């Protein structure tokens, strides 16, 4: 494919991703590599109001600002959020402020902790000789200990890993069809279902790294944003760059393209429509790095594949379309048994638009199906 | 440039569009050449409820669904508006209704009227070899007598055919990047620049061919749609298409790829910053021809033109990039004297629009270089 820096084994995610600042960012780095310890003895606040403004001018190339926007993006959730319990300031200061809006800006993301970065540019290989596994990988920043950030953010890694392996197949499905090569573009399809299956078997790994009253109670709230949230009704000010405060949204896998790429492929609409699931999906397309963002609208440039299945009365054809389509429906329908263990059991041993979100969205992709009525 | 749907000549408008559909659909284009009489005469609603409920099939090419979708686009704005004073009905007759709507959904359109179809496609040209001015010039359909639809809907054409001799230079601007040929890199903003500076001089016939009088009280209101209007507070119930109403939005020149298209080639990010003006632009995408949306995406996917400049520190490049910068400036800022002579003053005889284009004018002035 062109440059959408797409990686052949990673695929959309940071191919190893950089660990160390510069030396003249070490004031930076020293507080996100201690989120947890600066936030619950109460010396975070201060410890970020006395820094000195540092310039971007010394991130030189991409990997080096991804990781400088993922360390400034988890400091802000940290000052913002606080301990976590209520206790918020809506406020971020000058010298931390000022050069997460300038390097944002040149990464042409908004100024909050996105998917990209906890995520995609948020692990390492552990031993650079061993595979992508979990046991050889580890996470880079967390805000807190016990909130299971290594395996929340990890898993999901390795389901975008293994969703990507689909990826490198989407060319063959595009020129089997402008060939018109119908045996080829089977199993082009029975491949990228094959990916897809296998993308949720790692999925079932999140039971044992991530626990349903960590992930509510404590992760959940240091990636929620302030868009919509009382707590922050009309933003977060950004002290020496803007005036007015903005409403950006919180970190969501939305945000990933992967999961968003093969209902474009597929045909299958979740984007259409003036609808809140439609909508939602497709502002969190601007949360993604641009590369990515135009890898999405690139395929809704394509002919439909969607079509070219229907208008062949291919029984093999269209099963091996419906594989893929299915595929998405068995990790939508497995997600939502995965909600109601970390979020809704939890929200009642202390809401339903979540609820209704998920399922329009996986109703769209089960009406997609062209058999199995 | 390959089938984008640009044309040499006009550019993102339907090249010399088709004036008469079949003769299979009759009893459409008599309504739509007839909406002036038959609103005042207040039979337009019926003789749209006493019209059968006609197939697409027979609408072969593209010219021809193309203003079939401008016919039962005015059709539609008309039925829902009527003599266009607060009485609005909130159902399409269903053998309007789903005509419409898989003729939309074949074109990958929403089903209302939008900029594609009232300008781009609404026209045709007087003496066939005199020249595209507009004098020359005559739209195909209106909405009330003395509504100034003509002059409104052909000095915007005219912008946009204005806009459309830069359209050429963008393959030679991308094409200098990368052969890295700064000196066809300059001439290339500049010639960008200069057909910027004779589009807003072409904007100027706007006082003479529409009144302040028509265009607030008549104009835009059968231009309106139903999303976000408490007129139709949950939208339009398409009868026979979605049980429910959908709603969706009026027309405006946001749905133009041409004004989109300088902002993402100059790397005026409009479309980012999680602003209101960023989301209505990005939204109004979807209400664009698919070619256009596709064009469009496609130049984003290019490396900047404005990371460029800045790379070199040239002072002509950065000055040629400048030119086409405050020639976008200065568009929107008399763009902004005219809404204010349109829709403000009107309005004293709201306030939100105006931040929307001060917003979007002021990202174009932070994004000069010196
Ligand atoms: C503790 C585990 C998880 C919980 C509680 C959870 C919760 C949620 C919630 C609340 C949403 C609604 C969208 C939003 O609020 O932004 C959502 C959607 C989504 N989730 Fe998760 N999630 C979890 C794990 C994962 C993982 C590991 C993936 C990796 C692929 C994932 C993929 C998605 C996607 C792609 C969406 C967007 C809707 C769609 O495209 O189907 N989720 N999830
Ligand atoms: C009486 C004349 C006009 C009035 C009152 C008017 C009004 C407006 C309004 C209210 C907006 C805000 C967006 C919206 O509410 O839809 C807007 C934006 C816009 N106008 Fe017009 N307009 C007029 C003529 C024109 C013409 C002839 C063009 C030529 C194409 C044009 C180009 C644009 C564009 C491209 C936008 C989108 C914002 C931008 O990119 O700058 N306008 N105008
Ligand atoms: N899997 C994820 C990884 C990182 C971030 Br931020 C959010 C999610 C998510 N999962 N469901 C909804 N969002
Ligand atoms: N919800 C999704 C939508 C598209 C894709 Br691809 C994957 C998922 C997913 N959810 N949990 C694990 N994976
Ligand atoms: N110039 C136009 C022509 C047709 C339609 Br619909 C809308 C406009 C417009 N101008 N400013 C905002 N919208
Ligand atoms: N508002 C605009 C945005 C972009 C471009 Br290009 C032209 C205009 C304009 N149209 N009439 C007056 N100005």
């Amino acid at each position: 494919s062109k440059e959408y820096h797409i990686d052949e084994e990673v695929g959309f995610a940071l191919p190893n991703p950089q660990e160390n600042l510069p030396d003249f960012y070490n004031d930076w780095m020293f507080i996100a590599k201690h989120l947890p310890d600066l936030i619950e003895s109460g010396q975070l606040r201060e410890r970020v109001e006395k820094l000195n403004m540092l310039s971007i001018d010394h991130l030189t190339d991409h990997k080096s600002q991804r990781l400088a926007r993922l360390v400034l993006g988890c400091i802000t959730m940290a000052y913002v959020w606080g301990k976590g319990h209520g206790d918020v300031r809506k406020v971020l200061p000058r010298n931390i402020a000022v050069p997460y809006c300038q390097l944002s800006k040149k990464l042409e993301l908004p100024p909050i902790l996105v998917y990209a970065d906890c995520v995609l540019a948020n692990w390492k290989k552990k031993d650079p000789n061993k595979p992508l596994t979990y046991e050889n990988m580890d996470v880079l920043f967390s805000f807190r200990d016990g909130d299971c950030s290594k395996g929340f953010f990890l898993v999901s890694l390795l389901v975008e890993i293994a969703a990507a392996s689909a990826i490198k197949v989407i060319p063959t499905v595009f020129k089997a069809m402008q060939m018109q090569e119908r045996d080829t573009l089977l199993k082009a399809l029975l491949e990228i279902a094959s990916c897809l299956e296998k993308a949720l078997q790692v999925f079932h790994q999140i039971h044992d790294h991530v626990n349903p009253k960590a992930f509510f109670s404590v992760l959940r709230i240091y990636l929620s944003g302030w868009k919509g949230n009382p707590q922050l009704s009309d933003g977060l000010v950004y002290e020496g760059f803007w005036e007015d405060p903005k409403e950006f949204a919180g970190g969501s896998a939305g945000q990933s393209s992967v999961f968003q790429c093969f209902d474009v492929l597929l045909g299958i609409q979740q984007t259409a429509g003036g609808g809140h699931a439609a909508q939602f999906l497709q502002d969190m397309r601007r949360y993604m790095p641009p590369a990515h963002r135009n890898f999405l609208c690139s395929l809704e440039s394509n002919p439909s594949v969607r079509e070219f299945v229907l208008s062949k009365g291919d029984a093999g054809l269209r099963e091996a379309y419906d594989a893929c389509v299915k595929a998405l429906v068995s990790l939508r329908s497995y997600h939502l048994q995965i909600v109601t263990k970390y979020i809704l059991i939890p929200a009642s041993q202390q809401g339903t638009d979540l609820m209704n979100f998920l399922k329009t969205v996986r109703s769209t992709t089960e009406k997609s199906l062209l058999k199995e009525g």
